[PDB]
């Protein structure tokens, strides 16, 4: 067999495929957010009995999509400064909020960390505590989250997740020790696709950290790789042979490329050139359309792990320099 | 690597592991069926335009779990006889009702065939048209159907599927040309596990055809094989390390072995001794506890395909002799 | 690894590679057929005791290559019409005629169905009952049928199969209830390659159904995919490093592309764009050279399963419309 | 997945499963050999132009099964001794006689080497030049040689190979520089199963070298491993679900374990305890029933490669001691 | 294929296979430690520039095997307490000390953390900075560390690693804020096997954390699994067919089962019943022979990940109770 | 999955990628060889008691890199001619000199054969007896030999191997029955890469046999294939994300393409076009830059086995014609 390869790096850097979105993309999202804003946010922070000594940990509950109650953690490092910067952290596919001690990186660097639990997931590599609540009937689907409600953008799973995620920034901003001028939205892989949505839809985010982003350039992802989770879509289309146009129409409303074209905040991206889960052409498509000030860290030899702890160093340096003005 | 192997056949034939079920197993199912019976069945058969010439095809809708509307097909062979025997057909994992022409076997053999669509699935190997409707919140789960609602038997996905399947036999029986003395429940793999449940829960079924059954002896299945779909449960338990006792309690209410101990109608089973999706020990555990008159066809060299078209011949000969 | 991909669709639709055949291609086939016609067809249809109720089943025996007796099934739906249309069904690799109840589709749609057993196979996924009878010595070969007798077109396995298949249509035509104006030849995968040969060699076929055809564009197939059964040819060539020119000369006489260029009857093809057993470039090469009226159904997300039950629907609609003209 | 393991070594050393053969096993082989002996052997040795300098190479042709003409190589080391000992070398599955320079080991150790080409193979890992000639119709079969004619011992492929192989020893013995008191029959894997047959059927062989033998204890092999080529039999049985008894009856006539029970010449065996192509329980079954003086070299950590060049050293030493 | 399974749990709980060690096992280790103690430990702690805010990070250097200079990190949480408890952390196969921010768990829980870099590794999943120094010639070996110097225990790779690890505890104990009554040795997988050796050889360790231990019951490991790294041994033995007795003789001196029989400090073990890297029978053999006060957490459905974050919670609670006395 | 494919043959035939070497490449090698030449070669040939009858077998010892003692075999066929031609044979990755009877081909063809043992390997498919002796510290590395000392060309493993190999030709030339006008350097795979280095560095070699060469065009190899052993370099780079430039700078001094540009003796190459261990583009890059008289045998359907026994025949014929003048 042939080892994975995408477009050459010189082509990746110029890759700007034709965008496809419906004319009501913005109106869809405006209505979605307006509907959810009719419910009070009702943020709840409850301090936990914990063995943690350098951080205070809080159980979080807030109202996400249509008032539905989403879990999280808030880790506050024990420091003298009265207002601290904050990272809102979104989680990779099949993960959930786990335990507070699973998210010590940002607090150790002096940042408040808001970890948003992902509705209905939390059963693959880290446990979760938040259910999904569907729009009535749960249509035929392929196992997983990628095709859950895919026949209509109004019923699609990521409509609810992205709305949760925009509301999570509001919930973080409500914590009294959070410096609202230094709120960062962050994620890798599904988390990066969520953060990319939030960068276009939120008014409160001040910077984006976007690693090896998933949920980008769907039509290309499906043709390029046979890995999960993009293969969920392919397997659905293999069966539902009459639904191709509808499937990609729905997905157009949730595509990171279309959000990137609307985002204005400063962003640090990362990409692995041998990543066969989130292919480099899908990541570069999103990066290249990203409309805010931007940088990308390129890891030529890395698969889905990306830059690992090297990239974490880059992120801390990037934010320090940004927030010095 | 090591080739798949289960217990030797001589051990499989005596394999009767200790059963685990809760005290309220029967009460759970009695309440479930009573609550769904409060909605009218409202079976609808709508003759469709079709290119089929030897068969009349109907679009089916009936009320399953809690009045929720389930799709299916009814295929009636064009024959002179006024009352015909009927097979109620349940579908394998990730399948759905597909097209009428996907179910030509039983009609061709002179049987009315009622194909029940599987709620929420239909996206893997044959398309489906029936949604699931959850009991409120859809809890954290691993991709698929095996762990959907698994923390409480009341919320568990197969509660709804098994209720649909019991109601499907009532729907079939309400068709005027069906001979109610010759209603057969049939399935292979997930369909076999569904049919095994129906064999204990239904009052209308007269015979069971149970091929290579899934949804049997969960605790053993999860230790034995790393194949999907049983690995969905294993993967959930890898993450939710605190939920093991709860998971297996819930599953006990849906285990084919526990239904088999309650079933009284005549049954023909099949098993593939090299089946690593539905291991022979889980299938023999169910067969060995099956409380009605029973036979099993054993296919020593077959994987999940079982007896294939050979077993289809065994089934037709079995039912002919039974109903004489 | 890399996920399978062939030429882009826009290139596939224009793909007309240079054809290679010997100057005696037609003479080879004329002599082959003339030599087999010297034996009487002697078609025998024997009614069977069956549990089937909507269809009458017949055990079939007829003379194929050089008078050799080939088995089949004939399924006749119980309908009032005195002359019925007929599908001659060829079978995929490692399959055979199985049981009569394995072929209920076409009879259920009102067609007589003649299923031809495949000589010497019948041991992979459906049982068969017909032997092969070689031209004397059985030369060194790689396991399978693809290299059986490959050093000479006169000894090659598919010379015998394709002659059996041309005689199968004569056998079907001899059944009294068959409408000879509505004889269809049909197959998928090896069956599709057999059917493609018959479309060029038979005088009795009126329409072709050709799904995901095997036995097409061998030189491309062997360099594109490492899957069986094309890999049998590759494996033979890895060992018999002196026989490359002879192997591809022999295969030129049996290539679906060379038959397609001679076929004049109306045809419906199908192709799976992710099919790595019968690659889309080999299928499109045959489709593009096909010299009769033609259509193709394209399944972008399907592998070797092709259009499945969706394509069955297309085939029934195609034939209904054709035979109403 | 799980890593391959067979019976523990202590159990392997005592493993003597019940043997199955038909009452006419000996008569079947007596009648097969007598029929082929009615054609003259007509051994032809044709010196070749070669770049080889330490060895003389001959193109061999002789009559095997029913007078059919089998190819081979004869390699004679250029030594002063007027009569030399001889190794008759059988080849592994999908191999053939290749080139003369592929068989330099035994000649370099001072032995004449007769390499028998394998009918109809020669297309996997080493080229071959000898065709098969079937007993009329070539029945339905799974790809390969293991199920070619398997529905009748008289049509089965290995009937013709084993007969060739017995005649190969007669052909080698006819070469004037061969010392007939020091004729060795040798093989690994398919070669070893061939050699094991020849050790029971030939009158001319004086010693057996049998490495990691294939064609042994078929019923166990098929249940134990899913590797090729034993899997060819399994796959044929998955489809021809009515032919199980007939398949194993045929195979009984060709099983190394039944030949081993009849062999009287001295033998050196080898076995790899992690061999998942020729499992150690099938090899030990044949070794344990072997009726002549015998030794086995056991390689606990090796797969199908066995003892490799270490074993080759064992074989040279074994034969030197034996022929002193 | 067959999914991985070891002995049933009820058998695992009683599994005490016969131990094999040479008569000079203790003398070998006494001599090894005495020889390395002749070089000064010369521990160096160098406060480094870091973006970490809740922790003080130190570059560590100390003398391990025969005076050779080994790297590490020391992470000290910023807390008012003047003496703190300490975890000496050993690293999994193909890993190294990485960056200080890779080891935030224990400091966040109020423990000083001493992370020992692994000589010659650090190139698989986390970077390292410490070379190996062989005893003269580097004999023929299979790729990796398992068979490096395996023909003599005096030249074997893990002789040098285990001596470094015993000296790492002495280096940690020399830090003035370390409470010497609360020094813990900890590791998972290779780290667990190192920690197990240290639990027998060190005089300063007060508690052992030993997760999914590697380097245990080699003869069984090599029989049971075909995974790396145990398969490095098998692959060496496949080639060096004359060296079986020598290989297992050497390995006996480094076997966690033989150290466990000598260890007296309180321990918490963990085991995954589906672990095919470190099989449960090799782990239970070590646990069952462990001579100090002991508990084991059993994870029936987990592979080599073990208890993950659940086990981390178990470790924190275990130590808190132990050191309350 | 996608089956392996490299550039089309017509492109391979013209493939001359831009070469990268440091401006001290020649000076590095001149100094390396001069430093090793300060130690006496001290060749030792000791006749063995052997069961071989057509060949005399000698145990060889000679001084390779910096006086270090390297093992080998010398096989002398028993012929009347007083001086014989000689093949110096280098060995594939994870192999060693094995037993004398493993190398009977060249002696049987009337050539003396000098088999050089490969330092530190000999544990994968054929046993070896020669250790490595590192330049002091053995830095962090990935399992295997490709990354051993890779951070500095002075410490790199192949500096020592290539020096041994140049000295092996001198050792061979010292045997009294060797005709020094007919000394051939030969290898496949790692052996071919070693031989290619020797063809530029040795003054005594008269012809090169170079099959499916490894150690060629590293930057391309690492992008193209995910197979071992080239993946050892990729794996090292995935972790040491800061060391890319250094790694490829080191490797430039050991790249077969750069030696090929300097080699002047006649050469026979071979290449398998389906070889995914040594890709055809890396082999053709070296062949195309080869500066001496050259021929290549192309095996379009072979993987890493190349031309096998067919190529052995090509080699014997090639050398016969060459040495006839
Ligand atoms: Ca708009
Ligand atoms: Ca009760
Ligand atoms: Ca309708
Ligand atoms: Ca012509
Ligand atoms: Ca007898
Ligand atoms: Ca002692
Ligand atoms: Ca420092
Ligand atoms: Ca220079």
């Amino acid at each position: 067999h042939m080892a994975f390869f995408d477009l050459p790096l010189e082509e990746l850097k110029k890759y700007r495929p034709e965008r496809y979105e419906e004319k009501d993309f913005d109106e869809f999202w405006e209505e979605t957010l307006a509907e959810s804003e009719k419910f009070p946010l009702d943020p709840v922070f409850e301090r936990m009995e914990s063995h943690l000594k350098t951080v205070e940990a809080y159980d979080v509950t807030f109202s996400g999509y249509r008032g539905q109650r989403i879990k999280g953690w808030l880790l506050v490092p024990k420091l003298e400064e009265e207002k601290l910067p904050c990272v809102v952290q979104y989680i990779g596919y099949n993960g959930g909020r786990g335990f507070p001690h699973d998210w010590l990186f940002w607090p150790s660097m002096g940042y408040i960390c808001f970890v948003m639990d992902t509705r209905g997931q939390g059963s693959g590599w880290l446990k979760g505590d938040t259910p999904d609540y569907p729009e009535g009937p749960v249509d035929p689907q392929y196992p997983g989250f990628m095709t859950r409600g895919i026949l209509d953008p109004r019923t699609y799973y990521y409509r609810r997740v992205f709305t949760d995620a925009v509301r999570a920034v509001e919930a973080a901003a409500s914590f009294p020790q959070v410096d609202q001028e230094r709120i960062v939205i962050a994620g890798g892989s599904q988390g990066g696709g969520i953060a990319l949505a939030v960068s276009a839809l939120s008014k409160k985010a001040k910077a984006l950290l976007c690693d090896v982003p998933f949920l980008c350039h769907f039509r290309r992802a499906v043709q390029l790789v046979d890995t999960h989770p993009y293969a969920e879509i392919t397997n659905f289309l293999k069966t539902h042979r009459d639904k191709e146009e509808i499937v990609f129409r729905t997905l157009s409303y949730f595509d990171g490329v279309n959000f990137a074209a609307r985002a204005k905040i400063p962003a640090l991206f990362s990409v692995g050139l041998m990543d066969n889960i989130c292919p480099p052409s899908t990541v570069f498509a999103a990066y290249n359309y990203y409309a805010g000030p931007k940088e990308i860290r390129i890891y030529p030899y890395n698969n889905h792990e990306g830059g690992g702890s090297f990239q974490a160093v880059e992120q801390v340096k990037f934010l320090k320099k940004l927030f010095e003005k």
